[PDB]
């Protein structure tokens, strides 16, 4: 009978609203500079190169929106990384199939591939959560009969959880993928949390200016950020009860303060 | 007893990893039979319009030539339509476009071509998914059981229309069948044909649009303000149908599981 989803529908609707806000405060500055200086390049081109004029560069841009459709991909092994986006739904899709027999295989290959690739995700994490929890048996002999009590025993493990975690997920696998030389530290962290919440893969990069083992961390930290994102959702569960009681509550005591006023 | 049912699954899971690798092998050799032809005629024509242009134009600067290229491509990653009419520009960081691009994040379908490019802009898109994603869920859920007692309610009148004399296992078939057509109708094929008259997708590129969008794997949004947010609501609900669908496929799969994982005990044990 209670619905309590159009509650849940607001708060994302809000949620989304908040965060449009914020983005367009945080990249619409960066997106005038570039775009300004964009034309700066073509008004230089124009001038470094009398021989080529107006009607040809809009033609080199044509030509080059088009090449964006194409971009040798599709080898041996480039189609068995886009057939492990299809499963993961990481789907970066900068190379997406263009024949119709490739899109009506891609929509049945995925169809079967997404659950399939489910069954495997789930019992790796209950292998990899039994293999946490040998991890924690040991720890939960070691210091529980000392002061630290039960309701915050359960905290340090989680603390130990998530750096022993994380910075096993940020440091090695998006290195591992491209492994000497490393990086920017931020984006090693983006290229992780983007690409194991299956969201779509921070820019592959070869370079322009181990099969079995890449898949491992890849499927390890799928099955990581799954647990991770599932306790979040927990942890705002907690939350919302915890403002659920605060309100109904203080709605209670402004209820007969305002009946004491009365008088 | 207690490790006695881990040695069992065990085995089980790298047996679903060997078979995810062979579905993967397969799929690989698939896809590169049916696109990398295409890809040849693609390469070899544009290095035939790279061979035309210039000579075409001799003295544009050859060996520099390849670094405007990519200074276009490095370009394109981001919003851009450098040309010499219309430098006036639209921002893809606009009201709307920022609130569309949360809902990719949310939802993890992700990003089309263009990404944050600021670190404070990375920062919140991390922070904002981590929470967002499972904010998402409790939605999405919400969404499911909300619709998952509607489709109660339109089955118990179709569960009585139909009830002759003589059964209860499978009345179950039919149900689920009404629930594919349904739902493939509402949800894959009245917003495909929509998607026809407004961006002229042939009649694969719709339902291709459709199942690799609601199967969150990741444009119609671009016209060139009345329909994108009929269009977000109906995502909402589209992904809310295909997590069953997905669901029920994998109920499917282990029911092909089980029928071959005693079909070949058999055949083993018999011969
Ligand atoms: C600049 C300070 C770097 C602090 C870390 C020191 C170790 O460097 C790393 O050594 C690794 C080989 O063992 C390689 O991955 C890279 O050559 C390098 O990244
Ligand atoms: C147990 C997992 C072992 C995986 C091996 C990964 C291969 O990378 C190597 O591992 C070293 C740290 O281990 C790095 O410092 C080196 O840069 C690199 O040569
Ligand atoms: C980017 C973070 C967004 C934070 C949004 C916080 C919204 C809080 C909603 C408060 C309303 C809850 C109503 C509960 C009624 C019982
Ligand atoms: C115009 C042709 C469209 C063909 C669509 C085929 C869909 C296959 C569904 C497979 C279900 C597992
Ligand atoms: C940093 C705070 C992010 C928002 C966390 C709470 C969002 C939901 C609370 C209300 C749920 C009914
Ligand atoms: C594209 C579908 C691939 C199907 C592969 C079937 C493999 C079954 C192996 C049976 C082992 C018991
Ligand atoms: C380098 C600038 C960091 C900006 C972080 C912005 C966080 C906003 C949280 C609401
Ligand atoms: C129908 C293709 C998948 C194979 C099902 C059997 C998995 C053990
Ligand atoms: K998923
Ligand atoms: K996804
Ligand atoms: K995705």
């Amino acid at each position: 009978k209670w619905k309590t989803v159009s509650t849940i529908f607001l708060v994302v609707v809000l949620y989304l609203i908040i965060g449009a806000t914020v983005f367009k405060a945080l990249e619409q500055p960066q997106e005038i500079s570039q775009r300004t200086t964009i034309v700066i390049q073509r008004e230089k081109f124009l001038r470094a190169h009398p021989c080529v004029s107006d009607q040809e560069l809009d033609e080199l841009i044509q030509q080059i929106v088009a090449a964006i459709n194409a971009g040798s991909h599709w080898d041996l092994g480039s189609s068995f990384f886009f057939a492990g986006t299809v499963i993961t739904t990481i789907g970066f899709g900068n190379i997406s199939p263009r024949t119709e027999g490739g899109k009506i295989f891609c929509i049945i290959y995925a169809l079967l591939g997404i659950p399939l690739f489910g069954f495997l995700l789930a019992g790796v994490g209950d292998q990899l959560g039994t293999i946490f929890g040998k991890g924690i048996a040991k720890v939960e002999d070691t210091f529980i009969k000392w002061n630290v009590s039960q309701t915050k025993i359960r905290i340090i493990s989680t603390i130990i959880f998530i750096l022993f975690g994380c910075v096993l997920f940020v440091a090695l696998p998006a290195v591992i993928f491209k492994h000497i030389e490393g990086w920017s530290a931020l984006d090693a962290i983006y290229f992780v949390v983007i690409t194991l919440t299956t969201i779509g893969f921070g820019d592959y990069v070869a370079g322009g200016s181990y099969k079995p083992v890449v898949w491992f961390w890849i499927l390890v930290g799928l099955a990581y950020f799954a647990a991770v994102l599932s306790m979040i959702g927990d942890w705002l569960r907690v939350i919302a009860k915890k403002t659920k009681e605060a309100v109904g509550e203080f709605r209670a005591h402004a209820a007969e303060w305002t009946a004491n006023v009365t008088s």
